[PDB]
């Protein structure tokens, strides 16, 4: 599997000025090995990014809405994305889950829509801390993961990438381990091969989506179900290229 | 007051080709009388459009988040927008307070963080079809826009333009009369002077938000408490031009 590594920018910069400031350090990273790169801007920063951002790497949406158009204020839809030429889109983040209340049949049906339109999808799902310590992570992210596979229409496994968010660890004083994202990583690829079998699990790019930084991302990367990251806040900075470049240490 | 007319793209067209085509349209229209008006797009076609469209109108978002910046995947905010110069936004549609589940505490949130870092607004109330049909319109659309009230801050009536959306008349079988939006208007105008004064009451614009073509924009426009219109689907069409120059009937 090759290296995937996002950046998401989220809700951020604050102008458009500073967005082509981050594109013009990003252009000059020197990137070693083999990885496939892609970065989620706001919908508004989407066009100067697919303008001038380095040819290599991919630009992506950070949502969708489920419709081609119509009567949806305020939504932006897959078409008016793909008619930039931008080919991929973030769905399920953890932020649009709890903050904008998305529920699963709402991202299924997006995931479906995106997929049959000719997107490519970062899938973001993760439990929360009254299931980590439970002990029902898997089960949760299970159920999560059972919800997404019968959106994915038939021959579109290659454009799915899944991404784990260790919520229980965001903003609630716990901190995530090397090992429990090897171990989530392991569990949701391990779902994959049971519903759906071994060559699309073996295929599938699952990425860890908590803290990455330049001091986490080497050993992280190493980890073997662990094929890339969507980064978070080190999207903005230079030790985005840090990241990137981890992949050298994957097998 | 100078008559107001918004032009609502919504979710729509599908394509930046579709969008530009529209602009052109719209740049060779003859305007008659003295009119106020905004064009509000998907968040992808803000850059096209505060590029191309006359400089003589205005460009508006269709929504905007509660924050500045940060870890909001999905969401565009109040900076983003102003770095490309544009100034207006619209709230509270009914298709996201009813779809997209926004609710009142959000919108006057929203509000006020719009007007605070200085865009404009048009904030969007109405009822729907029980309320209507219970005789309690005003009682709803006064709940609504008692929750609005207190968001504005010190000195920024002059930036808020109020639209009456009859929710009743949308999808259920049953249509508004040129009296029912006359009706509407004049209760939010009444609210707005017993809750905040007269001279408030006297500046605010108060658009109908109904549906609104050119075999009825004249007649709407001449009803003395309708300021102008929140257009829904002419937008997208040559008929936008005869609901922009209606204003000429209203006295
Ligand atoms: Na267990
Ligand atoms: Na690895
Ligand atoms: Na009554
Ligand atoms: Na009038």
């Amino acid at each position: 599997r090759t290296f995937f590594v996002g950046g998401n920018w989220k809700a951020n910069p604050k102008t458009v000025e500073e967005a082509e400031k981050l594109i013009e350090m990003l252009n000059g990273a020197k990137v070693e090995g083999n990885v496939e790169v892609v970065v989620a801007a706001p919908f508004i920063f989407l066009p100067t990014l697919q303008q001038k951002l380095r040819k290599d790497w991919k630009v992506s949406a950070e949502n969708v809405f489920t419709k081609p158009n119509g009567a949806f204020t305020g939504e932006v839809t897959v078409p008016m994305i793909k008619s930039f030429g931008i080919e991929w889109t973030i769905l399920g983040h953890s932020e649009r889950r709890d903050i904008l209340k998305e529920d699963d049949e709402f991202l299924a049906a997006k995931a479906k829509f995106a997929l049959e339109n000719g997107m490519k999808i970062i899938y973001c799902c993760g439990e929360h801390l009254s299931e980590r310590e439970a002990g029902k992570a898997s089960e949760f992210v299970s159920a999560q993961i059972e919800k997404m596979i019968p959106a994915i229409p038939a021959g579109k496994w290659d454009d799915v990438v899944i991404a784990y968010e260790p919520i229980w660890a965001i903003g609630t004083g716990k901190v995530a381990s090397t090992q429990d994202a090897q171990e989530m990583c392991k569990v949701i690829r391990d779902i994959l091969a049971a519903k759906v079998g071994a060559d699309i699990a073996n295929k599938v790019r699952i990425l860890y989506g908590g803290s990455v930084k330049p001091n986490n991302c080497n050993e992280l990367a190493a980890c073997p179900d662990v094929d890339g990251f969507l980064v978070g806040g080190a999207s903005l900075e230079p030790g985005f290229i840090n990241i990137v470049n981890s992949n050298v240490h994957s097998k």
